[PDB]
């Protein structure tokens, strides 16, 4: 049992290395430390100062350089005794302050221990290197072990969920969130891997379930400045099981796909992987049939100045993507058409519009246009017309308009985005068709989506994601509450989300989205109309809203994670996501078999119509409805720094996430009552020697406990006798630790 074999990789890689002795005496020390900011020239930078003295109200400690500073006891961040360095649950800490929390994480991280619990959460720090803890052999050690039984790990939480499902006959959910680059996806893949193995039918299905996300990754992921393999869409994976506990199917729901990246990427970034895959991977012959060239030959791929990802073979990935498609069940025909769509898009991006003639646009060279038309199988003349001379309803009149180059170009861009988003939607639907069962008994759903987003520039998509996150954090809050109450009950012992939530999705009075939708009805409304309406209703009138001192195009929202300033540019457009009807018409007649679906299947071609905001709101409520029916599990992924480097855990970077994702707040909350709770025998096992009476392995554990306690003359208010554990208040246990044997 690797778990008992101190020489195993299990031990090497997932546990704090255990020496020969276990004895208390070992960790003994006179020295008492404190966590201090060597400079409020920082406030997450801290050093450990040793307390060299104290007064009845404040401590005095040395600093690193040797300077004596003074602290208020009620302001000191006491450092936990060394025995606590490396515990598996932060709930085990006596002193639960910020620096102390970060320090435990860090000690663990320094030993490549990327997983640590914090009460209800599993906290996972990206190591930025591959630790060999996800082998089948690692899978097997986790089978059926309780939380307290094995080291912290994503496999552990997944096991706890599967057992819960089976035992309570209740659906479950794993919510995996945090910043881009944090490892959400990485961990989500490990959750699927695990389940397919502890519950798979020793199979085609399973293989298809696994080969499903590589298809989605090719189409939904891209290299950004924060992750070479960034998920540009959010997802909820339902893993379906029969009553016997075997995987029976699966379903995927995608959200917020970044269609905009198709037509533009920042410097060093890449467009979606598939473009590159096709281009590299296609057969000399397929190129000719697709009018394919190098990435440099395509405006949609030649602008950022990055057409390749280090250590990534686009050609080899193509092979992998195609294989996946093969496995899921995409027909070769279907696959051609999918590639055709990718090709056509590339062609659409290469169309050059010119003016002069007048104020109107024209197409002097039509190579590009013709290229896209062939691959899509639509009429280039019809296409051309729909591009620059769409017919617009001027009341009763249906007249064609001659668009300028700009307008012309943007329209082109909107056609590309709709084709991309619809394909994505169709691929998701194709895959669900295969995997998905109408006959499911139970499910474990996996949400891999970003946590709060607070960028230099915040736009509509950030408000959306942040809106979701206010809901998820309020859901965890409710959940912590119940579970916390429950514990207390079982042992015999003793917000604000709404307001932000309402400001965003409120109907009466109307909140942001409501107002946005309203403006959305008027063809002539502008960003200015919009921001002015927002300020009118909320500036100085809604406590979670802020009108900027000078910006005219932004507004701020006080979120759970702090204020977020948003820019209103293009919100109206984004809310309607328009596409010229004539473009719809052109493509509706497409001779292509996949293309026809994207335009003729109301379920793909249309939202409902309702606005983008209204759809986001409805989809978020459905998700939450689901979640509400599960027993949830929370994974908080954390990026150690902004450089994608191993062995470089940056305090400021880390602390900031801990503050935003709910970890430190929950600790704050916890720390207030009886954060430490220990199994009677566990307690004696360790502190027997502290009392002149007590046998290490006593049968009357509680007594034994009271014993020690009494010996020590500890203050009764600081502890609580529970039915199976001894409940301790903050710092009590550390002092205890600090006791002479
Ligand atoms: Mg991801």
């Amino acid at each position: 049992n690797p778990i008992h074999d101190r020489t195993s990789d299990y031990h090497k890689y997932l546990k704090v290395k255990q020496g020969d002795s276990d004895l208390f005496k070992l960790t003994v020390s006179d020295k008492r430390y404190i966590w201090y900011n060597p400079d409020p020239k920082e406030r997450d930078s801290y050093e450990c100062g040793e307390i060299v003295s104290e007064t009845s109200d404040s401590f005095t400690f040395k600093t690193v350089d040797g300077q004596d500073r003074q602290v208020k006891k009620d302001d000191a961040n006491q450092r936990n005794p060394i025995k606590f360095d490396g515990v598996e649950d932060m709930s085990e800490l006596s002193y639960l302050n910020e620096p102390a929390v970060f320090h435990n994480l860090r000690v663990r991280y320094n030993q490549d221990l990327i997983y640590t619990y914090s009460g209800l959460f599993l906290v996972a720090v990206n190591p930025f290197k591959r630790i060999p803890i996800y082998t089948q052999e690692m899978v097997d050690i986790f089978k059926g072990r309780r939380r307290n039984e094995v080291a912290p790990h994503i496999f552990a939480i997944s096991d706890v969920a599967y057992r819960s499902m089976l035992d309570d006959r209740q659906n479950q959910s794993l919510l995996i969130t945090g910043e881009s680059g944090a490892g959400k996806t990485e961990n989500t893949k490990k959750v699927i891997q695990y389940l397919a193995s502890v519950a798979g039918r020793n199979g085609v299905l399973e293989q298809q379930i696994l080969q499903a996300n590589p298809i989605l990754e090719a189409f939904g992921n891209a290299k950004t400045t924060r992750n070479n393999n960034s998920s540009r869409f959010g997802k909820f994976i339902e893993i379906q099981f029969n009553n016997a506990g075997f995987i029976s199917g699966a379903s995927i729901q995608s959200y917020l796909l970044e269609k905009s990246r198709v037509v533009f990427q920042s410097e060093t970034e890449r467009n979606y992987h598939i473009f590159y895959q096709l281009l590299a991977g296609a057969t000399a012959e397929e190129k000719k049939a697709l009018h394919l060239a190098g990435p440099e030959s395509f405006n949609y791929l030649n602008q950022s100045g990055c057409v390749d990802i280090k250590g990534v073979s686009d050609s080899e990935e193509f092979k992998i993507t195609r294989q996946a498609m093969d496995i899921v069940g995409f027909s070769q025909e279907e696959q051609m058409s999918i590639f055709k769509i990718i090709a056509g898009i590339l062609h659409l991006g290469n169309i050059k519009f010119e003016k002069g003639a007048g104020e109107g646009a024209v197409l002097k060279d039509k190579t590009a246009l013709n290229a896209a038309s062939t691959v899509f199988g639509v009429n280039p003349s019809v296409l051309e017309k729909a591009l620059m001379e769409p017919r617009i309803l001027a009341g009763r009149d249906l007249v064609a308009q001659h668009l300028n180059v700009e307008k012309s170009s943007s329209s082109r861009d909107a056609l590309v985005k709709a084709l991309y988003g619809r394909l994505f939607l169709w691929l998701v639907k194709k895959i669900n068709n295969v995997l998905c069962q109408e006959r499911k008994a139970y499910f474990i759903g996996v949400l891999d989506i970003s946590g709060f987003e607070i960028f230099k520039v915040n736009s509509f998509e950030q408000l959306c994601i942040n809106y979701t996150n206010e809901k998820l954090q309020q859901f965890f809050n409710h959940h912590m509450f119940k579970l916390e109450q429950e514990e207390y009950l079982k042992e015999k012992i003793n917000l604000d989300s709404q307001a932000t939530i309402d400001l965003i999705d409120g109907r009466q009075p109307p909140g942001i989205l409501a107002l946005l939708d309203e403006q959305s009805v008027f063809p002539n409304a502008t960003d200015n109309t919009l921001i002015t309406k927002l300020h009118s209703h909320f500036s100085k009138k809604n406590a979670k809203y802020e009108e900027p001192r000078f910006s005219k195009t932004e507004f701020g929202v006080t979120h759970y994670a702090g204020q977020v300033m948003y820019e209103i540019q293009d919100w109206l457009e984004k809310n309607k996501d328009p596409l010229q009807q004539d473009l719809e018409l052109c493509f509706k007649d497409s001779s292509d078999n996949v293309v026809t679906k994207l335009f003729n299947d109301p379920n793909i071609a249309s939202r409902a119509f309702i606005t983008v905001a209204a759809q986001y709101k409805e989809q978020l409520a459905s998700l939450m409805a689901t979640l509400e029916t599960t027993n949830p599990h929370f994974v908080r992924c954390i990026i150690p720094n902004n450089k994608q480097l191993p062995a470089k855990l940056e305090d400021k970077v880390v602390l900031d996430q801990l503050r935003c994702n709910g970890v430190l707040e929950g600790i704050r909350i916890t720390r207030k009552g009886f954060p430490n709770r220990i199994i009677y025998a566990d307690f004696v096992k360790r502190y027997y020697l502290l009392a002149p009476n007590v046998p290490r392995d006593a049968e009357d554990s509680q007594k034994a406990t009271d014993a020690v306690l009494k010996h020590l003359n500890i203050d009764p208010e600081q502890y609580r006798f529970g039915i199976t554990k001894i409940f301790f208040r903050a710092g009590q246990l550390a002092r205890i630790e600090e006791a002479r044997e």
